[PDB]
């Protein structure tokens, strides 16, 4: 490069990781100084233009050159911007000469960008071992029944009118006649997963459990919930939990681990007392009288039978928040005995809450995405945080989660539908995670997370919940038509990628699934052994995020988007470490010269590749690696 007139796309970049930004997630107190790679002598001038929220206004501050990288191909060009309370919004202009580019959380553009700024919100914190976590989320009926003497049996009991029935370990899970999808019961529980902790935290290493809901409820998923303050007796008792937990949090059994609950709060079941819809308590809930002491925590139209519920359904009574300071908002959040604050604190100390529909909490009887559902997040926030700061909040939405993360003031990340799940499936499969059809390239699914990244401040993004199913969409494995290849692409992407890994039990070995309720089969503990090569790969991709803090809360950089041979590149690098992942998305193998000088990696440095162990020599900027069909290479240094 050269001062040419000509800004060169291809050596700029920055992003927060830690070779780009020294303060990620700054206090007031601290400044930000930002550097911006260039090719070396490239360039004439750049500078910081950031929006500050506290005046409205836009701000300019000019970068000066810093240093030459390590191999003397690139330039970095530095930047502060100042210390203060306000959350502030950031891109960078580049001249050379009569060329100018600008370049922000979308790359570079010929263009001034208006949106895809990069953030910085001072003062707000993600939980640090959620960003640098691996998490298995357990549907707890189909997990593991460590105890026989809790199950339900076929006819233990009925709702609505249905008995209950029970399946044998590996049989399917559809209702028979007579009984229903909602009230089948395979006799997974809390003793279960406790027993199996080890294939958790140790055959896999998954240090993190996120458990769909396990508090008092008819059905066999449980987001009908009769009781937020007693485990359902399926499960166990609070005491089962307190175990489960202590063995979670043991450094004995494996590494450290943490807990995440699943929180339905926008309605409850029809069920639970202060509802009442069938008489269960002598106590007179909602739908029984208008004189009932929990009347005004739900919305009747025509009472009793018309009421506000989610997507209508009359089993799931919609809660009303009401205004700050409501009752509703005591019992959910603000009380030391809210449901929040009673799991959070001793003598349970769970680590954090998955928030169950979390954009339709509200007042009224309304749908929220509104100032009052923001408004509520914020205290939610306020109220978590206050107990225990290191306690993550994770809201379920399928989309863009911006309006919940980006001020920093409600939760700490979101479910990953749109920034993973989706993209995955249609780049890998070519479905949708309905198991429609709908492929993309792989330009295509590089330009798709890069924008969907974008929508998140960086601490956001390194604590996304990535799966690959999940309860409420098809298994991986059957939009995936059983190949056991496309599984394994899967997870060296998911493994290597921005976000916290999250395995939905049984994804690991390849298991399958259509829709509701076929996405959750009970688990087969002969499938789930390193003999299943999928089980083995994934236990080494853990070992391998785990090896490195680049591929955690590194920067991200692509490196090859090749639709021709469907290979996808790209770097994940801090200070440290340099790891260049090489995935194949075709049918058949493939050697690639990957561009690792785009990552300073040294002329004559070793590179290994962590997924078969073979080693290699940087040679002219490039690392020759031959890739099998939809499989990958992780080469690091
Ligand atoms: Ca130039
Ligand atoms: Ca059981
Ligand atoms: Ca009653």
């Amino acid at each position: 490069a050269a001062n040419d007139n000509n800004v060169e796309w291809n050596g700029l970049f920055h992003d927060q990781g830690p070779l780009f930004d020294n303060a990620p997630e700054p206090t007031s107190t601290q400044s930000v100084t930002l550097k911006l790679r260039t090719f070396k002598g490239d360039i004439t001038s750049a500078n910081i233009k950031y929006w500050d929220t506290a005046d409205n206004a836009f701000h300019w501050v000019p970068m000066v050159w810093d240093s030459n990288d390590p191999t003397g191909t690139f330039d970095y060009w530095k930047g502060t911007i100042p210390a203060s309370p306000s959350i502030k919004y950031y891109r960078f202009q580049i001249n050379d000469g009569t060329s100018t580019a600008w370049y922000n959380g979308n790359g570079p553009s010929s263009t001034e960008p208006n949106a895809d700024d990069f953030y910085i919100i001072p003062n707000f914190k993600t939980p640090d071992w959620l960003k640098n976590g691996v998490m298995y989320q357990i549907f707890p009926d189909r997990f593991y029944n460590g105890d026989s003497s809790n199950d339900v049996q076929t006819g233990s009991y009925t709702y609505n009118g249905t008995p209950t029935e029970k399946k044998a370990w590996g049989s399917s899970v559809y209702a028979d006649p007579g009984y229903d999808n909602s009230l089948v019961f395979f006799g997974g529980d809390l003793a279960g997963i406790d027993q199996k902790l080890g294939y958790i935290k140790k055959t896999l290493g998954a240090n993190i459990l996120y458990l769909n809901p396990i508090f008092k409820a008819p059905t066999n998923h449980k987001y009908d919930t009769q009781d937020y303050m007693a485990v359902d007796p399926a499960f166990g008792d609070n005491s089962t939990l307190q175990t489960l937990i202590n063995d979670i949090h043991s450094t004995a059994n494996g590494p450290k681990g943490y807990l995440i609950l699943d929180g339905v709060f926008n309605h409850t079941g029809d069920s639970h007392p202060w509802f009442d819809k069938y008489n269960n308590f002598s106590s007179q809930g909602a739908y029984e009288s208008q004189s009932s002491p929990w009347y005004n925590y739900y919305t009747f139209y025509t009472w009793p039978d018309s009421y506000a519920s989610f997507l209508g359904f009359n089993s799931l009574p919609k809660l009303n928040y009401g205004n700050s300071g409501s009752a509703v908002r005591g019992v959910i959040y603000n009380n030391s005995n809210s449901v929040a604050k009673t799991y959070l604190n001793p003598p349970y100390s769970v680590d954090g809450w998955r928030l169950d529909v979390a954009n339709e909490v509200d007042a009224n009887g309304n749908n929220g995405s509104d100032v009052t559902n923001h408004q509520i997040w914020s205290e939610f926030r306020n109220a978590v945080k206050g107990v225990n700061s290191n306690a993550a909040i994770i809201g379920e939405y399928w989309g863009n989660a911006n309006p919940w993360t980006a001020q920093g003031n409600q939760w700490d990340a979101a479910t990953n539908f749109d920034g993973f799940t989706q993209p995955v499936s249609e780049w890998i499969t070519g479905k949708d995670y309905q198991n429609n059809s709908a492929s993309i390239s792989t330009t295509q699914f590089d330009s798709w997370l890069r924008g969907t990244r974008a929508n998140y401040p960086t601490n956001v993004q390194q604590s996304m919940m990535n799966f690959l199913s999940n309860h409420d969409i098809t298994r991986f494995a059957t939009r995936s038509g059983g190949d056991l290849w496309k599984t394994y692409l899967a997870l060296i992407f998911q493994m290597t990628y921005v976000g916290t890994p999250t395995i939905y039990y049984g994804d690991e070995y390849g298991m399958q699934g259509g829709a509701d309720p076929d996405n959750r089969r009970s688990f087969d503990w002969s499938q789930a052994t390193p003999s299943n090569s999928a089980v083995a790969l994934t236990q080494k991709l853990i070992t391998i995020r785990n090896q490195y803090p680049a591929l955690r809360t590194g920067s991200f950089m692509t490196l090859i988007t090749d639709d021709t041979n469907k290979i996808y590149s790209y770097g994940r690098f801090d200070n440290v470490n340099r790891i260049a992942v090489v995935l194949n998305n075709d049918s058949v193998s493939h050697t690639v010269n990957v561009p690792v000088w785009q990552l300073s990696m040294p002329n004559g440095s070793t590179v290994t590749d962590k997924i078969t162990g073979h080693s290699y020599t940087v040679q002219n900027g490039m690392v020759t690696v031959a890739v099998d069909g939809h499989y990958g290479a992780v080469l690091a240094q």
